[PDB]
């Protein structure tokens, strides 16, 4: 079926949980046993969310190249994004690591570092452009260099720089700051803004390393901003536009990272995204 009238059906007849779980009893199931190994403990965050071994992103080091971080790669789409959890304390030097080896551009944070008066990720970025940060077991030094403040989301510049080397790079941090602490946003209109801004930085373009996007486990607000950005771009590409089925697109991005998008809620503002998207990339919003 299209989108936007399939979408009217689940609505009306209030079956958005058993579409959802119809995705669970499908979705794909893979080893994932380098997570699990004892010595990578404090290395996750849940013990329930885990990279897939065929997928998993290596650190290039030959004590302990784990990191909890997949790539997810989109044939069609001509899209690739690297979905991680939010770094804790013990990885925040993995997490510049894996920026840098990977070629990287930007970082998408969709979290607050508290939220429900809970730490949800670790204070990764530094704060004041003269209290630069440094990794030690990483070798590597960041720096603030501008932050701009908006009324939904934050962007700042930062300098990273490889010790070993001399070598640095412009990274650039998009941080959307208004996700409710419970549920969803009521209207797409400024999550679509947030990832037209990232677009047009080339962020997410291929002259680049993946885009690293995260929240706190990396699998339910990050799955909305990769599945909402690649079912847009499909539509762009193909003749018949209502051919995109988002469904089967999330079960192609399930293949690469388990449990994409965490609850019926968040299925259902997917949806909505992707249709009001739509229009605005022609005109009858
Ligand atoms: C650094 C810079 O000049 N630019 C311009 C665009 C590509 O030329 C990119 O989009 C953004 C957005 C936000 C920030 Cl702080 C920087 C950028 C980049
Ligand atoms: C492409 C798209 O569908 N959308 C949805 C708009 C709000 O409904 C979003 O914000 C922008 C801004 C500029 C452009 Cl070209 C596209 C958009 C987004």
């Amino acid at each position: 079926m299209e989108m936007e009238k399939e979408f009217e059906q689940i609505d009306k007849s209030g079956s958005w949980a058993a579409i959802y779980q119809d995705i669970r009893h499908e979705a794909s199931d893979f080893p994932s046993r380098v997570a699990k190994l004892p010595k990578n403990k404090n290395r996750n965050r849940y013990r329930d969310v885990s990279p897939f071994d065929h997928s998993r992103i290596k650190l290039h080091q030959e004590d302990n190249d784990y990191i909890n971080a997949s790539l997810i790669k989109m044939e069609e789409a001509q899209r690739s994004y690297i979905l991680t959890q939010g770094p804790l304390p013990n990885t925040v030097g993995h997490f510049w690591e894996m920026v840098w080896e990977q070629k990287s551009r930007g970082v998408v944070m969709l979290n607050r570092v508290m939220e429900k008066g809970s730490l949800k990720c670790a204070q990764y970025w530094p704060q004041k452009e003269e209290k630069e940060m440094i990794f030690e077991d990483t070798n590597l030094k960041l720096t603030l260099i501008s932050e701009d403040i908006k009324s939904y989301y934050t962007v700042r510049q930062l300098e990273l720089e490889n010790l070993t080397t001399q070598e640095t790079r412009e990274i650039l941090h998009f941080h959307y700051t208004t996700w409710p602490d419970f549920g969803v946003p009521e209207s797409p209109a400024s999550f679509l803004n947030f990832l037209f801004k990232v677009r047009e930085s080339g962020s997410l373009s291929p002259e680049h390393g993946p885009v690293v996007v995260h929240c706190s486990a990396g699998i339910g607000r990050s799955g909305t901003f990769c599945l909402a950005d690649t079912c847009l771009l499909l539509m762009d590409k193909r003749k018949d536009p209502s051919s995109v089925d988002i469904k089967k697109v999330l079960l192609e991005m399930r293949k690469f990272r388990m449990g994409l998008i965490q609850t019926a809620d968040q299925l259902r503002f997917s949806y909505l995204a992707v249709i009001e998207g739509a229009k605005f990339i022609m005109g009858d919003s």
